[PDB]
């Protein structure tokens, strides 16, 4: 039993951590096959950040202007090209150490682990949320850029997430392995805000049931609710509204501990309108929204890879 | 910027993971050089679990009665022995993914990661500590046993856990990788009472200091205090007494923030007293002790491996 923040094993991408330098800048990159994706704000400097023009800095480099380390061995940067915010280098030499992977975008709301590397290192290994805004809490210092965020099923590594970029606010902002921000980030040195951060209110609803599951049940309550109802008081709290698909994904934990989704929606009102009172749930004093429903059926039924 | 409670990459320990089945029990193994450690209870049937005399049962054990699987493929085991609580199987190939490794006996209040395993196949990745009362708070299911906890420096693994069992109460128990129990548990199915579980001052300080790195202020208060005048307290809300080694430790956080440990103490009381009225530091609506000071300075200057 107990139950904990818990990251996907990491050796599969540890693999494919390579360092990529541009003239004076260093981050990381990852190799996949013969291909090494890295942020394409590699080719700036500070200087350049604050309004860069990537196409016409792309002009003034070549393929060997990029040195890429792999471990204390230098691949050879065969062709390169910019799609979207990131730099795809070709290398001639195949990573040994590929995984079966996918690169998927993901949806707010939805978990994934973060490899926090530094010159082509890791350092540590970590749960995080797409937060509704777009946002991730991250824990990232300088040189971080080009980590990335990916979720295993048996052997295939899902690739979802490259980190771009710390706002101002102390979170971060990054890419699918595509490209694209998530949310309405852009990868310049402007104020950017970064919108609302609401709690993502059907993972809420799945750590309810996985503290059911493990014994804690103190505010298990005698009322139920109606989705209307519920919404009405999640809005009230800056929680995501409740639809149906969520109801749907939260049915296995609700078949498992014989509580019905709305009945916990009445319990997870009560705790946004009373408080807890100081009391914890799951060794936690807030309400903890970075729990998928798969992810707490995977915790409570150990599933490996 | 930004904290996480961060595991080591697993990827190290991973490849050391293996399945033991004897008879009928199935647990993990850990593969180093030519030696397989695992829980000696993998010889005993639910039956013998309420008084098993672990000598007497292996005298009804040969080398091969130990099935060890490693991935797919079957390891010959060529001798065994009983050191504590592990047993040791000898096996007639050295792993080739054994790391630069030391085994290490921790002390309550170090932290260490745990990889979860079933079967011999990793599941998951998260950081724990050792509570004062000798148990961790871990995320544990059948057949876990014989999962490891461990840190990492640069290249070299320290193994400072096995998982062998779950108490009553929902936490858990194990032992250091000679197979002696971390506190005063013995492997066998008999109610086993734990201790009280008291908070990891040191802790809880330098993850103070790690939230005003971090720019979360709000709890400085204008007070000082005394060694004996915080541990007084302390005892009062079951806290570790604070020694002067403690605040050696936590030299280096002082000096970074300027704020000076008897001061992050006082503050430390006043939270204590007051409680902290609905807000949050670092995300956490209590005051969390699963960082030590080595892993405040780790994560806050992106230590790699
Ligand atoms: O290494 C750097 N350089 C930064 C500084 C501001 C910036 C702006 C842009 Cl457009 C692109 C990269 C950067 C940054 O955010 N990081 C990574 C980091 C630091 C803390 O958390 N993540
Ligand atoms: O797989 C098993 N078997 C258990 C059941 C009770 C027990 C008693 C002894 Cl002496 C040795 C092993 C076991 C156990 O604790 N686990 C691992 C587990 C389950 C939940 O958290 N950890």
């Amino acid at each position: 039993s107990g139950f904990r923040k818990m990251a996907f094993p990491s050796g599969k991408v540890e693999g494919c951590m390579v360092q990529v330098t541009c003239g004076t800048t260093t981050l990381n990159g990852l190799w996949l096959d013969d291909v090494v994706y890295c942020p394409r704000h590699v080719i700036c400097t500070s200087e350049d950040m604050l309004n860069p023009n990537y196409e016409d800095l792309l002009i003034r480099k070549s393929n060997h202007n990029f040195l890429v380390q792999a471990g204390n061995v230098q691949l050879r940067v065969i062709g390169h090209s910019m799609q979207n915010c990131v730099l795809k280098l070709k290398v001639d030499t195949a990573n040994p150490k590929t995984p079966k992977y996918k690169f998927v975008r993901i949806q707010p709301g939805q978990t994934f682990s973060v490899l926090a590397c530094y010159n082509g290192s890791p350092s540590g290994v970590y749960q995080c949320a797409m937060r509704p805004n777009f946002t991730i809490k991250g824990s990232f210092l300088n040189g971080s850029c080009g980590s990335v965020g990916f979720n295993i099923d048996y052997d295939c590594v899902s690739f979802c997430y490259m980190h771009h970029m710390e706002l101002p606010t102390g979170v971060h902002a990054g890419t699918d392995l595509e490209g694209n921000f998530y949310g309405p980030f852009v990868d310049r040195q402007t104020a950017q805000a970064a919108g609302t951060d609401t709690t993502i209110t059907v993972n809420v609803l799945a750590w309810l049931y996985a503290a059911v599951i493990n014994g804690d049940r103190w505010f298990l309550n005698r009322f139920t609710t109606t989705l209307n109802d519920f919404n009405l008081v999640a809005m009230k709290y800056n929680y995501e509204p409740l639809t149906q698909d969520h109801v749907d994904i939260l049915g296995p934990l609700s078949a498992q501990t014989g509580i019905a989704v709305l009945d916990m929606c009445a319990s997870l009102k009560e705790l946004l309108q009373n408080g807890m009172n100081g009391r914890t749930i799951l060794g936690s004093a807030l309400l903890e929204d970075e729990f998928t429903p798969f992810d707490v059926v995977r915790q409570c039924s150990g599933v490996t890879f």
